[PDB]
């Protein structure tokens, strides 16, 4: 067969896959995906089938029920979605290369022609509040509205949910939080705007960050009550104190919150469309807005009226032509995001008259295993971890900022560094599992067998991890000031990650004020429009914290969506 409908049909009828009329039941496919699964099960129950030893297309660590239709077409050949980031050996029938080809909202102008018919039509749907964009802050904001008593479309352009968000590892930032004072941490809101503020070298906006900071337990709780766990708290650079939270064990944030979200979402019967690109943001007369164009994959042009578009779009690190205009030193390097955080979120907040803050802030995150091309959670340094050169030698704080981090193994010979830990580091953090599991962290139980093999000087990594265990046991790190030794890396193996800086997050985005309401070059209102998320700017300022982009998404989601609820 030329196609996987082809090769049905030949022993099927249309209405195998389709309905009654034969229509597709909405962009999500909803209907279709669930006659995939009526025939061949559930994905779990397809992942038995399709075992390898150390991955599995069917069984990954995406949250929420993902499509089957989201790798298999029926009438088309059609793409792996882990191709986006991995390159499994896969044999998906009437697959083709991965591609991502979105046009810009720039270039869906030559759509006039149906984008006119759309608007001169009814809208499709009148809801109170669209919320653009399923990553946290946009099921945060959906759930927080809905909880207001908002009635809310969430609208995700890409075929699964979580963007960036479900990828998250090392936590989320918050202070004082009952989950610290369990582990004996001493925290505070003023301590974490301190940290935060310097982290961003005072660029960030001041009453963005308070907002950041004092809502940070608020969050955690908020989460915790809708069933998230947060009760590991780590450390992560330039943090004064351990206040990443995540899942018991050191599991990642991620994948836990978000699939929180939308177990929250489907309890709460959340409109949720998948395959649906929010286009434009429109605006009525007086200029407020009347809704939002949305390009449905299968359903084409429609639009939705509403009070109150919330954008909650994330960033664009995946958009390294955008990235290198604003920052030429980055051009070329890999990124760590999902296949669509490219910016054509900015894109509409801008058409609808948005204005733009602190864009050419763009941060790398030091740590993306050279072997996976996929990010190296800085919890692994946190929880104690050190980084060696090629020479076998330390050459930097390991939790110092990301832009520091960045630059100081940019430096190094080959500019690549190994991530280098022991098993008291491995079982501190379950996430580490997980780098094993993908094989990029070789081991031996010493360490001039794990240089020989890597190719990093042994006795010289010896001496080096002799040394700084005597620095850890001293209390002091007088090489490189390392504030936080939480762990001597002397029990059991040891194991080597080749890391080296990739493209991650964007610290600038549309300006939004405090109550996430989106503001015009005149720093005037625009009324009914509101951002969440990596797509804003000036909470970061120049560089992002690790664990604020999670503390952030949750804190300013639920606000956005509370206030448009209340706007309403
Ligand atoms: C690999 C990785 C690990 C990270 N770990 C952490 C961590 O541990 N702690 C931390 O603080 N930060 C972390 N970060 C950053 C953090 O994940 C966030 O920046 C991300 O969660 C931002 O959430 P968001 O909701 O703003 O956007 P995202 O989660 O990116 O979600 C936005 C959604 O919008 C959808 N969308 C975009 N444009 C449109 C459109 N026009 N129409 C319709 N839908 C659209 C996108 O496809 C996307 O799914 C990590 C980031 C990455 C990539
Ligand atoms: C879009 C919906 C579906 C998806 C993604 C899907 C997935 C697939 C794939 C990938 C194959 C193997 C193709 C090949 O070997 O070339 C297959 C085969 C098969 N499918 Fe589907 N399928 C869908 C719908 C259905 C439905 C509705 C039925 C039954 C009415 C069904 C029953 C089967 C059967 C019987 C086979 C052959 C192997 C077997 O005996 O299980 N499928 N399907
Ligand atoms: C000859 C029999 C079939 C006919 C005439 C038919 C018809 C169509 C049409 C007209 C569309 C596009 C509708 C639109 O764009 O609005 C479509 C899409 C779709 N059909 Fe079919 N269909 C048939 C069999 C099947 C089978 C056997 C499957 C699944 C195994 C299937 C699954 C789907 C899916 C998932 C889509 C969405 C887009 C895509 O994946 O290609 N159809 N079909
Ligand atoms: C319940 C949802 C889905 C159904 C019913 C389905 C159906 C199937 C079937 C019947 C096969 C052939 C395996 C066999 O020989 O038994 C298969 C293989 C495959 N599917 Fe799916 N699929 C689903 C979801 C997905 C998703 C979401 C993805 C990507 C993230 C995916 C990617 C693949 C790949 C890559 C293969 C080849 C497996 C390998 O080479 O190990 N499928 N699928
Ligand atoms: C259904 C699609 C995918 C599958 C089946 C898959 C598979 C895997 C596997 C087998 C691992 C090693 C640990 C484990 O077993 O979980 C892994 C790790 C990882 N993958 Fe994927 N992957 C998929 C999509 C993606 C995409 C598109 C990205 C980036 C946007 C990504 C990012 C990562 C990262 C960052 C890790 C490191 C460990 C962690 O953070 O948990 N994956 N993936
Ligand atoms: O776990 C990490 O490395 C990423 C953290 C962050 O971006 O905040
Ligand atoms: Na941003």
């Amino acid at each position: 067969a030329d196609n996987l409908a082809e090769f049905h049909v030949q022993n099927q009828e249309c209405d195998s896959c389709h309905t009654p009329d034969g229509e597709l039941s909405n962009d999500s496919l909803t209907y279709e995906n669930t006659q995939c699964v009526s025939c061949h099960g559930t994905l779990a129950e397809v992942a038995e089938t399709t075992k390898h030893e150390h991955y599995n297309a069917h069984a990954s660590h995406f949250p929420g029920e993902v499509a089957c239709t989201s790798c298999h077409s029926a009438h088309e050949k059609s793409m792996v979605y882990c191709d986006s980031c991995h390159s499994f050996d896969f044999n998906m029938p009437y697959a083709k290369k991965w591609l991502r080809d979105e046009p810009t909202i720039a270039e869906l102008a030559k759509d006039k022609s149906e984008r006119q018919a759309a608007l001169a039509s009814a809208p499709h749907d009148t809801v109170d509040v669209v919320v653009v964009g399923s990553g946290g802050a946009g099921f945060s904001a959906a759930i927080s509205a809905t909880d207001s008593g908002a009635k809310v479309i969430l609208i995700e352009k890409e075929p699964v949910i979580g963007g960036n968000a479900k990828l998250a590892a090392g936590g989320m930032n918050a202070a004082w939080t009952d989950q610290q004072k369990a582990k004996k941490i001493t925290d505070s809101p003023e301590l974490m705007f301190e940290d935060t503020m310097k982290g961003g070298q005072n660029i960030n906006d001041p009453a963005l960050v308070k907002v950041l900071s004092s809502h940070s337990k608020d969050s955690v709780d908020w989460m915790t009550a809708m069933g998230a766990d947060l009760t590991d708290v780590g450390m992560m650079g330039g943090a004064s104190v351990n206040r990443a939270h995540r899942p018991t064990g050191g599991a990642g944030v991620g994948a836990h919150v978000v699939q929180v979200l939308y177990d929250n979402a489907v309890k709460r019967n959340i409109d949720l469309r998948m395959n649906t690109r929010g286009i434009e943001v429109l605006k009525d007369d007086k200029g407020t807005v009347k809704g939002i164009l949305v390009k449905g994959m299968y359903k084409g042009y429609y639009w939705v009226k509403a009070d109150a578009v919330i954008l909650a779009t994330g960033g664009f690190a995946k958009n390294n032509e955008r990235v290198a205009k604003l920052d030429p030193s980055l051009k070329g390097f890999i990124s760590t995001n999902q296949p669509g955080a490219v910016g054509d979120g900015l894109d509409v907040a801008e058409n609808a008259g948005g204005a733009l803050k602190d864009m050419q802030y763009i941060q790398a995150h030091p740590t993306l295993s050279v072997k996976g091309g996929v990010m190296v959670t800085e919890a692994v340094r946190g929880n104690g971890a050190i980084l060696v050169n090629r020479e076998g030698k330390r050459f930097v704080n390991e939790i110092t900022t990301k832009d520091k981090a960045s630059a100081a193994i940019l430096a190094q010979t080959g500019k690549s560094a190994y991530l280098i830990f022991d098993d008291s580091v491995r079982k501190s953090l379950s996430k580490i599992d997980k780098y094993i599991g993908l094989g990029v962290a070789p081991t031996a139980d010493s360490l001039v067998k794990l240089g020989k093999m890597e190719g990093i000087d042994g006795k010289a990594l010896t001496e080096t991890v002799a040394r700084y265990n005597s620095l850890v046991s001293s209390g002091k790190d007088t090489d490189f000031e390392r504030p936080n030794l939480p762990r001597a890396l002397n029990e059991g193996n040891y194991y080597a990650i080749e890391v080296t800086p990739g493209v991650h997050h964007t610290m600038g985005g549309v300006m939004i004020d405090t109550k996430a309401e989106v503001m015009n070059a005149k720093k005037q209102v625009i009324p009914g429009l509101y951002g969440a998320g990596e797509v804003t700017g000036g909470v970061h300022g120049a560089n992002r914290l690790g664990g604020n982009a999670i503390s952030d998404i949750i804190t300013f989601g639920r606000l956005a969506g509370e206030e448009a609820a209340k706007y309403s």
